[PDB]
């Protein structure tokens, strides 16, 4: 418990050019599109094949295999400059706005704006803007720049709100059998976002539109690594006040989502991240 | 160093079995098709992106790749059987047959034939016949049984031979600028046989055939980690043979095919496996 993370509404100025040119630094040296990878290659490994369920996705694991996602990353932005740690974006209170697109979290010294749709939705104004990044598709090939189109699907018309999150937080059960997305009472298919969805998560996803709108192809976008730590930061406040209920499945859910199983693409199990504060780093709302 | 691989012909037929068995508990516990994923997952990592070259083919890093996860396959092994290593398949050796179908590599006790082919060359015999072993694509899902066909196609009828061989271990240098299909004068290219291919190492996955002759399902007929071994020993040959000659590139290359770079999906380097006896294993013969 030494190494924060902020909101983003919170952080000073100096600390946005910094975890932006950190972020910058870390795709020039071509470590960035290892974790666009990693993620890609999570996507592919169905647990068991031909079930709906993946390493990363879909099933109990998705909240350790993302914390260990970010913890890496924030190792790798760490070694760049030990001072920048990842920030989050606290989705849920921009649903407060009329319109959550003037968050200061998408100014042009962060992470730009929404997308031009004269352009077919590139996004033209920021750090990320087409020009100065770019992205890959899941082939692993060049693929012409970052996509964003807010709140453009019927079904994720408005971003998660205050009570949704507060709602999740009710719910007991760590995860429930069958441990896919027809679990029912499950924090972590709650969380997830296919209790009625898409809520939450998914619907973040959906929202934010372009390569983010896209599972495989959506850390593309900086913002998905903001996004997943507000996830993370909900995981770690459910965690705080049930603190009596363990993960689940704790055996005998399929190889990859059990307690003690590794997570592809690595070694790392759930057990090994369970408790965010040993692995060296704590929410600001926690102090 | 202790760990000992041996050829396949070498092996008892206890020590057949017990391969065997192991390998379809790896399987059965999931922990098989990680190895399966790794491989496709390597193959679409490009470096750089839009260039040919792969973290695990087409450069540099191909002969570390393959070593590394060999090592993880046989501590897997291992880890279920602590008597099993990994076995060689000397294919340059199976190339003097008049018929290499015929090795006992391919025995019912083993690794099984040649498919079938009234069954679109569904292999039918050995432990890993259909039925009772199945097979993913590249997406991650069942494609319904290991297929194979020897010598099927025009470029590769015939295994690569012990001459093939001889003259890739003569070469003075690991590998070449540009690092990829067109070096030259490079052992590494050499060897995975794109001078003038396609020879030796692509040459055997082409002979295979099935799912072996397409490099990113490759991994889903056993036999290719028996092909890789033999891969890892010739490179380990040439090692001794040039031992005052390191690993290329050491630093301007794509990042991924340097000497301390990580190999994507993991964070282990070339560096890091370029001596095979400090990884706890040896050839039989060394
Ligand atoms: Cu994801
Ligand atoms: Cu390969």
């Amino acid at each position: 418990k030494y190494r924060v993370r902020k909101n983003v509404l919170h952080l000073t100025d100096t600390e946005k050019r910094d975890f932006v040119r950190t972020v910058l630094i870390l795709k020039e040296k071509g470590i960035y599109d290892r974790y666009i990878a990693w993620h890609g290659a999570a996507g592919k490994f169905h647990t068991p094949p031909g079930s709906d369920r993946n390493a990363a996705h879909m099933s109990s694991a998705f909240l350790p295999w993302h914390r260990e996602y970010l913890l890496r990353f924030e190792r790798d932005l760490q070694s760049i400059n030990p001072e920048v740690t990842l920030p989050y974006w606290e989705w849920e209170t921009d649903a407060q706005m009329q319109d959550p697109s003037q968050s200061q979290i998408w100014s042009a010294d962060f992470m730009g704006g929404n997308g031009n749709p004269i352009k077919d939705f590139i996004v033209d104004t920021g750090p990320f803007a087409a020009g100065r990044w770019t992205t890959i598709d899941e082939q692993g090939n060049p693929s012409g720049g970052l996509k964003r189109n807010f709140g453009a699907t019927k079904e994720a018309p408005t971003l998660p709100t205050r009570d949704d999150v507060l709602n999740a937080l009710k719910i007991t059960q760590y995860d429930t059998p069958p441990w896919d997305m027809t679990s029912q009472n499950s924090f972590r298919n709650q969380l997830e976002g296919f209790i009625n969805g898409p809520q939450l998560h998914d619907r973040v996803h959906r929202w934010v539109g372009g390569q983010m709108g896209v599972v495989p192809t959506a850390p593309n976008d900086p913002v998905f690594f903001l996004h997943h730590a507000n996830v993370d930061r909900i995981w770690a406040v459910w965690q705080i006040i049930h603190r009596n209920q363990n993960y689940q499945p704790m055996k005998n859910g399929p190889f990859g989502q059990n307690f003690r199983d590794p997570m592809y693409p690595w070694n790392t199990t759930p057990e090994d991240v369970m408790n965010h504060r040993k692995l060296g780093y704590v929410y600001d709302i926690e102090l």
